[PDB]
């Protein structure tokens, strides 16, 4: 699969990409000189955990086209952006490795964190690799980088072998953490890449990311191996943590540059944890937004305080007997039967275990749309559109273009299991209904 | 309200008619020289009982047009037919009084009992009023009828007074069973009627109905007053019961011709009873037809015999715990989940009391149409059409023009109380589904 | 003539109605068990006075259809509403008698006084006839009303006689204020009504109108007879006047329930007076609005104060010599000839008596549209549209879509009696002109 990002003379520039699983989107951006297929161990972990894993090949690498232009980070980001906007990804996590970490930063800096929930920096370039006067903490001088460019142009094929030695720490790890076969794979990958790209890539490594680090809006993770020979931890990750103290910081003990493969376990555990905390903060933001819309229709009174208390109770993870809750809702005075049903709907949905209870009569009658064929015809039409959506906001927006009778009917449709949508979309629906009823008062 | 039956020169012939209540249709056909409004006491009883009461004014009477043609029973029936076919009445009961009884017979004879469930003959003309050689049991000779025609033409207004005296037995009943005011009403009614009709009507009274009585296909009721002065019981009802022994026969003791008003109680009790027996035989024919379609999808085996036994049990009126029944259905082996749900649907519907039980999960899932928006879009469309229908056959026929997925979805729609139709229509639906599934096997 | 209000099985529900005279619309709503034709004496008075009299037959009475549903006041009002919206009546007066007074209230309560100028309550049900604990002032207990329903169902025909005795106070008034023949008429009327309606009607009489009385927005009249046997004045009108002190209140001395016929004189005098005061308050609201538009074109000065003073003088009802007035206008300095003519136009129109004066040269020349065929072609077109309008606002709105030359020409057209429109529409025209000239300054 491909996405077109630009043009070169008579050919189009196309980036190879992969899209797997279902759930919260996670974008993995590989390092030099490998491809999206280098993440394989991480991907595998991310799929079993329940995340949407997107991987792609940076221009001039893997199975992407091999142009001879735009080998800089303002372009690489413009690439990534195109990817993000093509797939209309929302609430996404960016994960970059080696070279990938550059995209993350520069993207975040230039284009903003509207779509981005979180970021992760594994074996980072940051802040600024070049050793000058105004950057004393730099890793190497300008002459060292010019030397690598010369080394590749001479013979990239031979160069790879020697690069991968320092990359993986093969004098330590060969036969132990990485197999001879795994190294052979990585070599073929590098070899399949574009000749110009191979030589043009090292020049981008000493890009100045200092003006970009203060833009980093969202929760971040920095990760690095202490035995990293390619990117010295002392000149990158540690000084990167000084510039961004907010970030969560993890040092993996005795790990090389190629810590994705060798130390997959320690990488995954840390990664998933960081994703689990950012996924229980994007679930509590959905839940609390849901709560505000749900409370917008209830009349001010001591009843609104018990209702809110219970919502927060079931939202935080306190297993409450749905049977008692429903029976409590049913018998409430003042509340309109429309209101109780919405609440009813919400609770059954958000309660952790339904315990094998049946659907309530009072809810069914509340959410039936008065038995009007037109409302139900529109509910079916809306339902069709809600299958295609994946976000809360994307669901709520299309839901607001219908009438209050059709929305209720659509809810009841879902309540009655006559259809099925994802949890977040459903919230959008009910919230859209809560806004349509709250705007007529 | 009016129905057009024919044409006279430049004007159309229109019959006044009334349509009240809801349920099994009952047609009331008045006697000479009154209108549909004479039935008022019977109507009142029929509405509280839960029947659809249709009344109309025979040509030349009440508020119907007043032509000078077609004053014979081949026309009066053609009138009635038009009424029946205009309203597309099904499973109807015809009830005739005095002159009305003639229509009933002649209609039944000529046009057949396709639409007719039952008939009733109150104060009947039958079989043949004219006293000749080949009809010795006749009530009066040809000279007696020619004398009435002369009496009306001379002065119909004055004639009515004297007619109503013998009609109601006023020397017995005035101030007692009928009020002076009620008689005054009946007179105004006769007076509002057409002058030609008044004179032309008595000539039809000696119509020969003997060739018509053997055609009477359906269950019948004959009723007459023993003190009937206008139509002697000895020359009508009693000899009518000899020609049709099958009929249910009731003699009201000491009742006049106008026994509708005077003896309303005895008339209603008898009438409703006769309607109640013919309404518990048109409910058992619906139930047993329903049973045959329901059993058409089940695999032959010892399970089909228990299922049938229970259907017959709940169809006959034996209150069976729906909870036990459902739990029995749910746990059955061999039966397809589609089958159980249909059965589930049927039972909840036909069981006398639901006892406040909720809707079953297993049924809901069975009848959801797989959560396919198209099936449900069609179910809504069918549902709309099923609101308009009133019969089992009218429902089943339109249901058979849709797919098996949409029918199931429509059922589930009704099961979930997201809509509502009459009981008989619903049967049509489920039966239509039972035929669509039984034809794919 | 008929208006369709709903549906019963295969027949439409149609209300009989009458529309007579020309002018300000007045709606008369009859009492039980009579029809629109009971108002005859009032109507006659209202036509000679110069009012538009609309009368109709409530469902189940008179010549209206005779269904067996919707016998409640939420339906009776929905009926009345339909009538009002069908005829697009504006600035209407509702007058209800006995049962009619219920419609008035409930209509006013539910649907608002957008169309209604005023109301009148003759022999009122209000506020609440039923005697309970929370209504001690009630007229009778629940058992008394159940007794009437039983009395009718038994024999409505006989019941009417006894009802009309108490209705009219026949032991007092027979041969004196009402004739034996007039009573016979009322009986026939009741007798022609629907049998179900007759019995269903008394159940509506104890409707709770207390929540409806505070809604009564407009000027009201309450009227009742002190010798009223059917509706005791002490339990209705007097306690009704406590709940609505704003109302104008009139007690007719020694009058029965049927005070429409018996005491026609005292009813009419009071009624017309109330209509005359409410027609000189909806004429002063038109007049003062007219005044504001007329004064919008005049230059501020001592001349604007004399002009306004005269307008108010002729608007209040002080007969001023039009000859002197015109001669005063003509000779005024500062005023534009266009302005004088408008004023001229207004005065001749609003002055009570023209005294047989001719049309003024100076006005004719002012309002001729410069003798331009195009302005006059448009004036004719506007004139055509002004014939169809009946309101001030409806007239002014269509007038504002033309040019200032055409409006003047149209005015002159009307001034010259080359056409004719109603008074209020004319005001709209001139006011529309006054706004077109005032917006160019």
């Amino acid at each position: 699969p491909f996405i077109t990002v630009g043009q070169e003379n008579s050919t189009s520039i196309d980036l190879y990409y992969e899209d797997h699983g279902t759930g919260t989107p996670v974008v993995l951006i590989h390092g030099f000189p490998l491809s999206g297929h280098s993440w394989e161990r991480q991907s595998a972990a991310l799929l079993d955990a329940g995340a949407r894993v997107i991987t792609y090949d940076r221009r001039g690498f893997g199975q992407s086209s091999q142009p001879t232009t735009g080998y800089d980070y303002d372009t690489f980001a413009a690439d990534l952006n195109t990817v993000l906007e093509t797939l209309d990804l929302q609430d996404a996590v960016l994960v970059g490795f080696s070279m990938g970490t550059g995209e993350v930063a520069r993207y975040v800096s230039s284009y903003g964190t509207a779509r981005i929930a979180a970021v992760a920096f594994l074996a980072s370039l940051e802040p600024f690799l070049l050793k000058t006067d105004d950057n004393p903490d730099g890793a190497a001088p300008q002459e060292f980088f010019d030397g690598i460019v010369a080394a590749v142009k001479a013979d990239r094929y031979a160069f790879y072998t020697g690069f991968f030695n320092d990359f993986y720490n093969l004098d330590e790890n060969l036969g132990t953490r990485i197999s001879e076969e795994a190294v052979r794979n990585s070599w073929n990958t590098a070899a399949s890449g574009g000749f110009f790209a191979a030589a043009a890539a090292p020049t981008t490594w000493y890009t100045d990311f200092r003006a970009d680090i203060p833009r980093i809006d969202v929760p971040a993770l920095i990760l690095h191996g202490t035995g990293d020979r390619t990117l010295p931890i002392e000149n990158t990750a540690r000084v990167f943590h000084k510039a961004l103290p907010s970030a969560e910081y993890v040092e993996v003990e005795g790990a090389p540059h190629g810590l994705l493969w060798t130390h997959a376990e320690e990488v995954n555990t840390a990664l998933l944890a960081f994703l689990a905390k950012a996924q229980e903060a994007q679930k509590q933001k959905l839940l609390t937004e849901v709560e505000t819309y749900v409370l917008s229709i209830i009349p001010s009174g001591p009843l609104k305080a018990e209702i809110a208390q219970r919502l927060e109770d079931v939202f935080a993870g306190k297993n409450t007997d749905l049977e008692v809750l429903m029976e409590w809702l049913k018998t409430r005075p003042i509340l309109s039967p429309l209101t109780k049903g919405i609440l009813g709907f919400v609770f059954t949905l958000t309660v952790p275990s339904e315990r094998g209870l049946q659907r309530r009569r009072f809810v069914q009658n509340a959410l039936n749309g008065n038995g009007d064929p037109n409302n139900m015809d529109k509910a079916v039409k809306l339902y069709r559109k809600l299958k295609r959506e994946i976000t809360f906001h994307g669901a709520k927006e299309i839901s607001l273009s219908y009438s209050a009778g059709a929305l209720a009917s659509c809810m009841g449709l879902i309540y009655n299991r006559m259809g099925a949508v994802t949890t977040e979309v459903a919230f959008g629906l009910v919230c859209a209904t809560c806004e349509q009823i709250a705007d007529s008062q």
